[PDB]
């Protein structure tokens, strides 16, 4: 489904990186957030939902979607709650692979910037433009355009 | 051209809103930034360029693209410098109209949130999904997919 995104946080240098993966394409949106809080996740979801047609959110940590602020963002944006991760052999290992690739790229470009957030955005850019043939960026735009 | 974006800052409640308009579609990306600085504009451009294929940036304030940090972001992302705004009757008034519409929507939803940044993201969501027929969100994905 083109409306499914998986959101997870990863920790690096005492900072938190919120990583959203568009499951059907492997496209990533990421932000360095001041703390792993419900208010940060809610704000991130409102931004994401205004940029792409988000129908469902998945995660490897269900408790991060329990706060009143996150429930309010999903209610307002019309995003449906997902219990666990439904078995889908087509997307098996895709989210883990995209997160592994992003982490590797961050490590590879880290010394090119002072701030971790700068290295993270360089890594998102490299990841989204990398041809695998099409790139994740080309794939998401094709998937969504064809779904419209 | 599908690679042209116009970036400008607007001021509201003592805060700064950086508004990026995809000129061919009217699609918007916006963020509330802590101050009108070169480092904030540079970071915003790196994020934008990793999400969409940005070729050229326009603005109504040329001096905001003179810092070493902004020049570095454009160099790394391969974004070309534009002197003034070239005459294009097809896009006449589009950026001004999109900014006017965003400002009106912010005013309309402002009392639904505590934080201005929340109202801004609600406004971006409403703007991008509004059918004018297609929405700006549907138009950008069609323009970029067809350009690929
Ligand atoms: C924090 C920061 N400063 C930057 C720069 C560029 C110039 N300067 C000024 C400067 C002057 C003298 C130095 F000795 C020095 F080390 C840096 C980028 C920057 C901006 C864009 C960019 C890159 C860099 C390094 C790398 C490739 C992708 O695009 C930075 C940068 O921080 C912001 C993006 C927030 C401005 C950083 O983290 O280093
Ligand atoms: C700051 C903030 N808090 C929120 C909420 C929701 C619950 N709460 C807790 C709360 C509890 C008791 C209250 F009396 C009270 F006023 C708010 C949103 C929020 C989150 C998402 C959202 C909306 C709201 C209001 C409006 C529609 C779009 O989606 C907020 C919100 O701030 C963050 C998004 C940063 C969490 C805000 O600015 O109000
Ligand atoms: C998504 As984690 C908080
Ligand atoms: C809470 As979310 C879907
Ligand atoms: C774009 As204004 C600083
Ligand atoms: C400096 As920018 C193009």
């Amino acid at each position: 489904s083109p409306g499914i995104w998986q959101l997870d946080c990863t920790h690096l240098e005492g900072k938190v990186i919120l990583v959203a993966v568009h499951v059907a394409s492997g496209y990533i949106e990421a932000e360095v957030i001041p703390a792993e809080t419900g208010q940060e996740t809610a704000y991130f979801l409102l931004k994401l939902a205004g940029r792409w047609p988000v129908k469902t959110i998945h995660t490897d940590n269900g408790s991060n979607f329990t706060s009143a602020t996150v429930k309010a963002a999903c209610w307002w944006a019309g995003i449906k709650q997902e219990f666990g991760i439904p078995y889908n052999p087509q997307s098996q290992g895709v989210v883990e692979s995209m997160n592994k690739e992003l982490k590797k790229i961050i490590g590879q470009v880290r010394d090119q910037a002072e701030h971790l957030k700068t290295a993270v955005q360089m890594a998102v850019f490299i990841h989204n433009k990398k041809r695998k043939g099409y790139s994740a960026g080309e794939r998401i735009v094709d998937i969504i355009a064809t779904d419209i």
